[PDB]
DNA sequence: TCAGGGGAATTCCCCTC
DNA sequence: AGAGGGGAATTCCCCTG
């Protein structure tokens, strides 16, 4: 039967949450391979069904039980945090472009939260899948407006404190429900949702991007130990390595740390290290190796850079 | 007639501004002369007169018109941002210990300032002074008992809404009153206040703490622009300055700056940048010269590194 | 501009005596 | 095991191109 299957997943890393202070228009949630000139976006395609459609995306949780996530999607087609745009009558993809997420404050989560299950409830937009199933028979049961009983937002209540405590403040994750038309044509036949790749705030200091902004020796000897300093982004002195390593035998690799402690961190920004011992000690000629910055807990790659070995 | 005198002034800079947040026990205002071991702390001496007197302190701001501060001053004799303490039968001599400085948020600034400006109309802190020369009537009638009318709180509240705009929330000062006892006993005839330094929050990135916490290339050559990373603390690029100086016998006084770019400062705690050229390029001894961190607004001079000018 | 980015203000938490 | 600081994370502000 129909399905929805996302053909270009949302950038993990690099984007930068943004709070209602911060302004608006600061830039759109780009694709996996939004490369600069080449910016991509989020997409999304319609299978075994060729007609109109619409398509909505929610900000969803990370976690393994999937739940309304209290930062908001800004933009335009964007509204209370919900995004929803027509599909295409023959091209059955669809892209997400100029897509912000409105990072919350912790203490503003439970307010938010509830206010954005109260719309999904409203609207009928998986109610049961991301609040609670107790109200998981509102799938667009009756034409537009649907007013919510009494008990009903207790439900909601309910759903927001017992959340609040567990939500990450500084990852979610976009789910993509699609909507067929009915018989009177109003898009209403929901199929199976999917959930996208997790997306991590460029201002959680865990999950932010790794740069070698600057080096101040550029080539070692293949002895080791002289002192380099490092000038970098974001990093943080606990979980930061930095891996020299070089492809060899095309298929083997070949590491090597840098021998440096978490007071040598300067600030975050800074690391004052030793390069290591190479392998052939006894060269001939100079080899050349990449430099990366690796966090300990994520083993996320910084950018390499060129660094080079001469014998003695 | 009776004067008061500061025996020992506050430590201008070095201390950190806490907000309510931040706790209470975060550190207390050290002296002029403090240091490690000798911990001493602001002290004030009442002269020419001799007997039982008391001794009240409050926050200022620091500019033209001297006025009530936001900041208040918490500790054991403070209450509601006045220190009041009695100097004493003959002993004349005050010291004021474990004080901290409030940081108050800059939204709660106004209701905070016209709180605390009611209150020295109240009190008859030195109302004509601090708050508005309208309301310089205000002395000894009351010490509590004296109600304020209707035009003295629209005094009040304009004074607060003026100068809520026109205060320097990372600097304070400290007025010092002297209450010498009348007929009755009561501390109530007034002499004159004395305003104290200004102490600048270390937290404000234009009055922090000026160190070179490290230095790539600690010896280079009297050759020219050489490039060495210099590893600091927080610094503003756009008012900081690398000087290089050397006293000496013959005037002694060579400055030298060094080359680099705003652009250079790595996220305010790193700069590279290139030496300048010294005097008598044509040497034969290596020379030894000292460098400094000098912020460009205050001409403050950082703790001081060796370094050394050799000839080619 | 809209797309970013740096940095300041503010809150929270850890390291060393 | 706690005060004194200091660093780091979380929100907020606004400058650049």
């Amino acid at each position: 039967g129909p399905y929805l299957q996302i053909l270009e997943q949302p950038k993990q890393r690099g984007f930068r949450f943004r709070y209602v202070c911060e302004g608006p228009s600061h830039g759109g949630l780009p694709g996996a391979s939004s490369e600069k000139n080449k910016k991509s976006y989020p997409q999304v395609k319609i299978c075994n069904y060729v007609g109109p459609a619409k398509v909505i995306v929610q900000l969803v949780t990370n976690g393994k039980n999937i739940h309304l996530h209290a930062h908001s999607l800004v933009g335009k087609h964007c509204e209370d945090g919900v995004c929803t745009v027509t599909a295409g009558p023959k091209d059955m993809v669809v892209g997400f472009a100029n897509l912000g997420i409105l990072h919350v404050t912790k203490k503003k989560v439970f307010e938010t939260l509830e206010a954005r299950m109260t719309e999904a409830c409203i609207r009928g937009y998986n109610p049961g899948l991301l609040v609670h199933s107790d109200l998981a028979y509102l799938q667009a049961e009756g034409g537009g407006d649907r007013q919510l009983t009494d008990r009903e937002k207790e439900i909601i209540r309910q759903a927001a404190v017992q959340q609040t405590k567990e939500m990450d403040l500084s990852v979610v994750r976009l789910m993509f429900t699609a909507f067929l038309p009915d018989s009177t044509g109003s898009f209403t036949r929901r199929l199976e949702p999917v959930v996208s790749d997790a997306i991590y705030d460029s201002k959680a200091p865990n999950a932010s991007n790794l740069k070698i902004v600057r080096m101040d020796r550029t080539a070692g000897c293949v002895t080791g130990g002289e002192e380099i300093y490092l000038l970098c982004d974001k990093v943080q002195k606990d979980d930061i390595q930095i891996r020299f390593y070089e492809e060899e035998e095309n298929g083997g690799v070949w590491e090597g740390f840098g021998d440096f402690s978490p007071t040598d961190v300067h600030r975050q920004f800074a690391i004052v290290f030793k390069t290591p011992k190479y392998k052939d000690v006894n060269i001939t000629k100079p080899a050349s190796v990449f430099v990366q910055l690796r966090r300990k807990s994520d083993l996320e790659t910084s950018e390499p850079k060129p660094f080079l070995y001469y014998p003695e």
